[PDB]
Formats: structure tokens, sequence, C-alpha cells
């Protein structure tokens, strides 16, 4: 029985290779391409991987996984099981895969006009609206239109992708698709292990929220800012408030303390999409990792086209199933937020190239979060002062502290927007919140867990969850969370690899070929063993801990505890029920 196993995975893997080789070409060829052909082309593929994920599903559960000896072959097989969205029926299958095709493709192409002529799309030109624009209506303009436009197009199709990928969920044997989507942790205790680790960064947030609402109702006034209520979810720099960082100029600790412009810095010294993904290769090289293929610059779409094509422009790593082909697909503006962004998708290209020689089944991080979390790692270290002055992109404690604040508007306030994604998606999966409710229940957790309210009242046919691109894209959320915390263990331990004392937001790892080696070691088990064995390969313990984080952001705790209590603010938002007036 053993021996007929490991034949089979074999038979599976050699397969499995061609024929995602193949999807991967023609999903390629869409996203950077969307066209009516592309389409068909990539809906015929789809019936071709199913047809051969249904072959291989079908005759691994004619093994009994109980009765195999070896572990690697145990874990590959029980995986092969799972059919995913090929358990459904033809016609269903094919219902499905339009409706997601139907879903991204309205996204990636959905526009906001202005009556008298120009059309913005998301990236980059609502993006910079939302980034820059200091002005109450302006933003209002870009954030309601976003959600009129991409929102409400994508509410005629999300209850039938519900049903469909449920169906599919419970014909692989799971209840429904959050808890199939949970299950790739292989942490029975996940859901309460993510409350704790969010209720641990409560503080820190409450903290920055209340500062950060104390300086907005500086600027947009006193009328339009309620200091006990939630905060308008348009004025936080960023399309979700998901990040805060573009308002830094609003609430710099000390504006003595200037930062130079690294916008114009990166444009005036001719920075290009290129070069900043070039970067981000030499800082993997700088710790022995592996530098791209030559390959990798000749197919990657490191900037939209302006072809006339229509593209997906959310960025996106690529694994081509080959162990050769690796790809970048961003629309890439040369500014600082981008050059985090390049070096977080370079994180996923090192991944790939670290556990090509696995067998496929087992070529994904050790959890998803591993997967979101390497490139964030190195980030960190791009992202300090010293770092940046190198790159000349910059030039005491008050700098100190600003630095801090900056990464805080970055790191803390995607802690509560990451955890309710899937607090949203697990219920609407679970049955818990039905099409009747699922606005009013987004509107619920935002305020829940962000302390957000929206700038004007939602209405039925408003579907706001469709204006985030991983909810047509039906892209998991919950690793973003699992990577914020877990990025932050990774750097602590890199950097006392690498011998670094003092603050732990001192620390740059650039070179540090011992940091290097911790990384590359636990990259290399791809998904061969359960993630607590990568997360004790890099930091000598084995769970998730919100400890480093707190440990980076602690002087930041100290001050920000100080300058909200001498200005008497009350923390969180007791009056919940407030809105815009
Ligand atoms: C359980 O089975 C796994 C996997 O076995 C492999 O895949 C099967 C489908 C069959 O085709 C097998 O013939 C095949 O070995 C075993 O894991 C494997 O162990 C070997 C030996 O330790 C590893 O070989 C190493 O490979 C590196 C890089 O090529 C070399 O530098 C090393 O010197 C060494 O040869 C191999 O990588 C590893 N494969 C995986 C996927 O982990 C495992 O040993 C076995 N368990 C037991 C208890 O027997
Ligand atoms: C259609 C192929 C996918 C685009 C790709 N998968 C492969 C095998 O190439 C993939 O899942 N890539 C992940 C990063 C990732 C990769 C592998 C993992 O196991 C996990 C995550 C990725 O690019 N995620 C991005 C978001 C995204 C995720 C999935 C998508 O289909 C499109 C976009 P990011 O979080 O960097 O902004
Ligand atoms: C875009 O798609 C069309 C077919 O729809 C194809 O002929 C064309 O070559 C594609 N463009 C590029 C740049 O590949
Ligand atoms: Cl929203
Ligand atoms: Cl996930
Ligand atoms: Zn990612």
């Amino acid at each position: 029985d053993e021996a007929e196993a490991s034949k089979f995975v074999e038979e599976y893997d050699r397969t499995s290779q061609v024929v995602w080789n193949e999807y991967a070409e023609a999903n390629w060829n869409y996203n950077t391409n969307i066209t009516t052909e592309t389409s068909k082309i990539l809906l015929q593929k789809n019936m071709q991987i199913a047809n051969h994920t249904l072959k291989y599903g079908t005759q691994a559960r004619k093994f009994d996984v109980n009765q195999l000896q070896n572990t690697t072959i145990k874990r590959i097989i029980k995986k092969v099981q799972d059919l995913e969205r090929a358990a459904l029926p033809a016609q269903e299958l094919e219902e499905y895969n339009k409706i997601l095709l139907d879903m991204e493709t309205t996204y990636s192409v959905a526009t906001v006009c202005h009556p008298n002529g120009s059309c913005l799309q998301l990236e980059p030109d609502l993006t910079n609206v939302m980034a820059t624009s200091r002005k109450y209506e302006d933003l209002l303009w870009a954030w309601e239109g976003w959600r009129d436009k991409a929102g409400r197009a994508i509410l005629q199709f999300y209850p039938k992708y519900v049903e469909l990928i449920n169906q599919a969920a419970r014909l692989n044997g799971y209840v429904d698709a959050g808890d199939s989507w949970r299950s790739m942790y292989e942490t029975p205790s996940l859901e309460q292990d993510l409350e704790r680790l969010f209720q641990e960064l409560q503080p820190l947030y409450l903290n920055l929220h209340a500062y950060v609402r104390r300086a907005l109702h500086r600027h947009y006034g006193a009328q339009h800012i309620n200091l006990e209520g939630p905060i308008p979810a348009h004025l936080l720099g960023n399309m979700w408030a998901q990040t805060w960082s573009n308002i830094y100029d609003l609430v710099v600790p000390f504006p003595s303390a200037p930062s130079m412009d690294t916008t114009e810095a990166m444009l005036k010294q001719g920075w290009t999409p290129r070069r900043m993904f070039k970067e981000a290769d030499d800082f993997f090289t700088s710790l022995g990792l592996l530098p791209v293929p030559p390959e990798f610059w000749n197919k990657s779409m490191l900037e939209k086209p302006t072809d006339g094509r229509e593209v997906v422009c959310h960025a996106s790593a690529w694994d081509f199933y080959n162990g050769k082909d690796f790809r970048i697909k961003q629309c890439t503006t040369v500014n600082l937020e981008d050059l985090v962004v390049a070096h977080h998708e370079m994180g996923h290209i090192q991944y790939f190239m670290q556990y090509k020689d696995l067998p496929v089944a087992l070529r994904e991080g050790a959890n998803p979060g591993f997967h979101e979390a390497i490139g964030d790692v190195l980030a960190l270290s791009v992202s300090t002062p010293k770092h940046l002055h190198s790159l000349n992109l910059l030039s005491s404690d008050e700098h100190d502290i600003n630095f801090l604040m900056k990464m805080a508007l970055d790191k803390i306030a995607f802690i509560p927007f990451s955890y309710l994604v899937d607090q949203w998606r697990w219920r609407v999966f679970d049955g818990s919140i039905t099409k009747e409710n699922y606005n009013q229940e987004w509107w619920s957790l935002r305020l829940k867990y962000q302390g957000l309210c929206p700038p004007v009242p939602r209405t039925q046919g408003d579907f706001d969850p469709g204006a985030k691109f991983h909810i047509p894209s039906s892209v998991p959320y919950i690793r973003y969370f699992v990577s914020f915390i877990i990025q932050f263990q990774f750097h602590e331990a890199l950097c006392q690899a690498a011998g670094h004392t003092g603050p732990l937001h001192k620390c740059d790892i650039y070179q540090s070929k011992e940091a290097g080696q911790r990384l590359a070691t636990a990259m290399k088990l791809g998904f061969s063993r359960p993630w607590p064995e990568a997360m004790q390969l890099i930091t000598g313990q084995p769970n998730m801990s919100a400890s480093a984080m707190l440990s980076y952001f602690k002087p930041l705790l100290d001050w920000l505890r100080t300058e909200n209590e001498l200005h008497g603010e009350k923390l969180g938002w007791p009056q919940y029920n407030w809105t815009p007036n």
C-alpha cells in the first residue's frame, strides 16, 4: 500500500507541474491583457485543470490516509483529497468560474468619472487622491464614488459566489468556505489565538486612534470630528483606511524635526519601477538569499502598460510551477509606499525559489501568513532612517518618535483592519451574515474593531466589501493579520541573530548572512511540516506572539499615553453611535 502511495504522489506531482504551468500561463495572459479572447482561453484552461484535479483527487480519496507509514506521502495525499472548486458538478463549476472572472474583471476595470469628462481608475488616480487631498469633499467624492462604482457592481455576483464556494467546501468535507480557509493554518485554536493577539494590540491601537482623531479634529474642524466617536473612514490617506501613513504630515509628533519628501527625492533622482525591484533584489542577495533569474526581468509586468491594454493592477507574485519562471505583476508608482510593496512581492518570489525543489503539493508557505511576512521583514530594515538615508531618500529623540509614528500609521493601524475582513467573511460563509445585511454587518465590524464610521450613510444596494480587491478576487485576508504579528517576531529574531543590540526599531539587517540563513532554512521547508517548526527555526520558539511588535513600538506607546493623557483624550469610541451630521 505504501509503494502505490509514493507512485501516486510521483505521478500527481509530475502531471500537476504541466497542467498548472499551462493554467498559470493563461491566467497571466488574462491578468496582463483583459480581453474576450484571453477570458475564453482562461475559462477553457479552468476546465482542463478541473479535469486533472478531479482525476487525481478521486484517486487520492481511495487511499486510507490512516494506514500510510510515511508522513510526507500521508501529508500530500491528504491534501490532494481536497478538490477545491473541482468538487462541483460540471454546470456549477462553469458558473463558479464565470462568476469569479466576472467579479475580478468588474473590479479591475471599474472607473469613477466626473460629469464634465475625466474618468479615474483606482490605480493610480483614486489612490493618489486618497493619499494627498486634504479636502473633506474631495476625499468624500473619491471614497463614495469608488464604492458606488466598484462595490455596488460586485453585489449582483456575491450571493451566488457564496453559495458555490460553500457548496465546494461541503463537498470537500468542510462545513463552509471559511472553515476550509481557516484549515490552511492546521491550527484548531486559530480563532482564539488571533483574538488574543488582537486584544494585546488594543492599548497601542486605541492610543494611536485617539491621537490621530485629535489631529484630524485640528485639521478638518470640530464640526466634523467627534473626539469621543469613530473617525470618518475617508480621512486616513487610504481608500480602505487600512494603513494611515499618507496622513503622516497631519500627525507628525515633532514638526520641528522635518523629514525629507521621499517621493520628490525618488522622482528627482530618477528612480524607476525597475530600479525599485533591483533594490529589493539587492537586499535579498545581501542576506545571501537567491537573486531573481534573468527570466524574471524579461517576463514581469512591473508597471502599468501604456499599450492601451486593460490589466489587473493589484500587485501579485506568480509561481509558474517549473522551478525557473517567476514573475511579478504590479502597476508600480515611483514612491516610498510602492518601494515597500516591491519588497513585499519580492519576498513571495524568494519563497517560490526557496521551495522550488519540493513536490508541488508542498510548494506553499509554512502557512499563508509566512508567505506574506517574508518581504515585510526585509522592508522593516529598508524603512529605517539609516537605510533610507543610504538610499538618498532621507537626510535625535524627536526624529526617533517621528519614525515610530510613521511606522505605527502603517503597522498598528492595519491590525484591526486585517483582523476584521475575514471576521466578516467567515460569518458570511457560515450563514450568520446574509445578503440582507452584508453591508450593515461590515460597518458594525468597521466600528467595533477599527473605530471608523462611514462619512455618508449607506443605502440598500451598497456593497462596500466589494470595493476591496480581495473580496471579489476571493483572496483570504487573515494571512495579513498573521503576517503583521509574525514579521516583528522574525525581525526581532533576525536582529539578534545579526548581533544587534539597542532598541528593536533601530535594527537594520542589511548584509547579514546569519539573518539570511535563518530565513532560508525555514523557507526551504515550504508546506512540508506544520508551521510551528518554521517558527521555531526562525525565532527559537513555536508560538505566534505580539511581544516583538509590542517591544518595537514600546517607546511610542509611552509617548502616546503621555500625549493623550495631557490632552485628555477619552480612549475608544464610547459614543459608537456617532455618524457625521
Ligand atoms: C518519506 O518520504 C519522503 C519523500 O520521499 C520522496 O518522494 C517520494 C514520492 C518518492 O519518490 C521517494 O523516493 C522520494 O525520496 C522522504 O523525504 C526525502 O528524504 C530524502 C533523504 O533524506 C531527501 O533527499 C535529500 O535531498 C537533498 C536535495 O536533493 C540532498 O542534498 C540530500 O543529500 C538528500 O538526498 C529528500 O529531499 C526528501 N524529500 C522530501 C520531499 O522531503 C522521507 O525521507 C521519507 N521518510 C522516511 C521516514 O523514510
Ligand atoms: C494566480 C496565481 C496567484 C497570483 C499566486 N499563486 C501562485 C502559485 O503563483 C498567489 O497566490 N500570489 C500571492 C502570494 C502567495 C503565493 C503563494 C502562496 O502559497 C501564498 C501567497 C499574491 O500575489 N498575493 C497578492 C494578492 C493576490 C493574491 C491572489 C491573487 O490571485 C491575486 C492577488 P499580495 O498579498 O502580494 O498583494
Ligand atoms: C492581447 O490579447 C490579444 C487577443 O485578445 C492578443 O492578440 C494580443 O497579442 C495581446 N497583447 C499582448 C501585448 O500580448
Ligand atoms: Cl468600506
Ligand atoms: Cl489565509
Ligand atoms: Zn503578498
